[PDB]
């Protein structure tokens, strides 16, 4: 039961207008170099795929990034087949959902389904924010801490989430990963508001480095491993029995 998929086959060379909208600026280690990139310079459709590039044009670092305008009800699994091209130090790619319409992160949470850097290059990280978690000024959330360590970013796999009442389940490749369990606390302790807000689609690949003269957790950019892309072949949404 297939509530929403894209599989980027539209004779289109950007992603459905309607629903994919273009990443935008913001002093943060994902979004900073959104900044001066000039519409869909580092975002298309093409072969099947949706690309998000990173890389270095005239010593600006730009990210290639699209989020969806729609968000989706409990009771589903998000399923996202990508690879990277290329391993890029200081590449910070990722596939990830915010609520919609909640109040200011993390208090409406953020689920991670994919992040990738280089300081363990054989692994993802698949990782919660709520603010039970993080409170006013935590950015570290949940993550699992037992992930994959022999794991190739650079070929096609299947990150996923499903979403329920009780529980987050993360899968790769069709295997269950973790779970981020609703400890059932008074609603007041914001430890699980991830069935209160529909949650969006977020694909991306941002570029590291410092912001604001603090190194951020992808680390340091190595400019000769530029340019790099993320290849999305589909997005799906199934709604559970
Ligand atoms: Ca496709």
């Amino acid at each position: 039961n297939i509530l929403f998929v894209d599989d980027f086959d539209a004779k289109c060379i950007v992603p459905d207008t309607a629903i994919w909208k273009l990443c935008t600026y913001a002093n943060n280690a994902w979004s900073q170099y959104f900044r001066g990139v000039d519409g869909y310079e580092n975002v298309k459709v093409e072969e099947g795929y949706l690309k998000l590039r990173a890389c270095k044009d005239n010593g600006t670092y730009k990210n290639g990034g699209v989020f969806s305008k729609i968000g989706f009800p409990c009771g589903t699994r998000l399923e996202v087949k990508a690879r990277l091209t290329k391993l890029v130090r200081g590449g910070f790619p990722a596939i990830w959902q915010m609520p919609i319409g909640a109040p200011e992160w993390p208090r409406g949470g953020e689920i991670d389904l994919m992040e990738w850097v280089q300081g363990s290059p054989k692994q993802i990280f698949q990782t919660v924010h709520t603010f039970y978690i993080n409170g006013e000024n935590g950015s570290a959330g949940v993550t699992n801490k037992e992930a994959d360590k022999n794991f190739d970013v650079t070929k096609d796999h299947v990150y996923a989430v499903q979403r329920t009442e009780k529980e987050l389940i993360f899968y790769v490749d069709g295997k269950e990963t973790w779970k981020y369990e609703n400890q059932h606390l008074d609603k007041e302790k914001l430890q699980y508001p991830f069935c209160e807000y529909p949650f969006n689609i977020i694909l991306n690949f941002s570029l590291g480095g410092e912001l604001n003269g603090m190194m951020t957790w992808p680390g340091e950019i190595h400019d000769e491993d530029l340019p790099g892309e993320m290849w999305v072949d589909w997005v799906r949404v199934v709604l559970l029995d």
